[PDB]
């Protein structure tokens, strides 16, 4: 299993952000997505979207409230999600966990939010 | 590993339903629960609550919206949830899919009663 | 002691309708169940069936006559009957009455359809 | 809770019956009762007939069809049913079941059925 993020991507304030994952393994099924996020200048991490089995579930952090949408297809390998109208405090480290049985594997985000001007 | 849940309850339409779940494993760090719900006479479940990492993770199902709480504890081998405010549409059937390192499943049939 | 019915169900005309009824109590025996219908529009409602030590009883409203049948198990804790033929006469709110040593009550409104 | 039938009573075939049944009690509302046919010789019993809620319900029993009728009146404690057109298939034992809340008092009636001749 090889789990794809981009190092960083830069996104203008009020727009929408495209996190892309894309990952290699051999074989849907069993395999499950998680992203998390590490606001930047924080110790800690809030994990805020889990996909499995055609299911997205969403974490009850207010900053990602109406904001998060899934923009992938497991069956091609892709675990991308889309946050809509990014702002200040969406700032920092995005991290996906990807599982695909047969434990996981990261790849981490670095996201910016610029201002429009 | 081994799941449990009640068969049946019953639950007084108005009030909260305690959907019940405990299971036997070897071990609850890498442990995962999902719960779905088949509404009574369709043959479609929906998958509405997941929990892994100390994380509650909801679907949108609306007929759940602001309704469920998680009740667990997975170092006491509890994977329960709560449903605020059962009414005759959440009558179905609940269905708890625990994961340890290959799931493993138990039923509840939930009958939401009147309270008159 | 908890009586479930569901809130509604609809069955096309002519067709055979199935009234559930599922109750949660802790012991047959002296247990009772009495049907009712209440037709839609009047205010008035009929009791026409009646089981209790393993023997139905029938009421003689016209309408049901060679219509019902037991459908019920009460070790099971089910106490369900069937409706032959339904037809829109037969629209309206049935009602289930569970004794077992005051009863409690639940209600289906049944909807018969067009088959066409 | 006290529940009397007479013994035995003589019905001449083809004519009506009259299964008595008075009772005793504290109180009409929440009080049943039933009737049950032993069949002279035989081991079974049958219910054939209950009453509750002012309303009269009868069971299938071929030799009792269209020919069972309540006649009593629980407001003044009489439980009593009548039997049109007796036959000699209906020899044998009668027995009635009342219920009154606040399981339930029972009576028979030996009844026989006399050549009308």
């Amino acid at each position: 299993l090889e789990v794809y993020t981009p190092k960083e991507i830069f996104v203008a304030n009020g727009t929408q952000g495209k996190l892309t994952c894309k990952f290699k393994s051999t074989s849907g099924g069993l395999t499950s997505v998680s992203w998390s996020f590490q606001p930047e200048g924080a110790d800690t991490t809030v994990s805020f979207f889990h996909y499995s089995q055609g299911q997205v579930y969403l974490g009850n952090y207010p900053p990602f409230k109406d904001r998060i949408s899934w923009a992938g297809d497991l069956d091609k390998k892709d675990a991308s999600i889309n946050i809509e109208n990014m702002q200040f405090i969406h700032n920092g480290t995005y991290i996906c966990d990807v599982k695909n049985p047969p434990v996981g594997k990261t790849s981490h985000i670095r996201l910016y939010v610029v201002e429009k001007e």
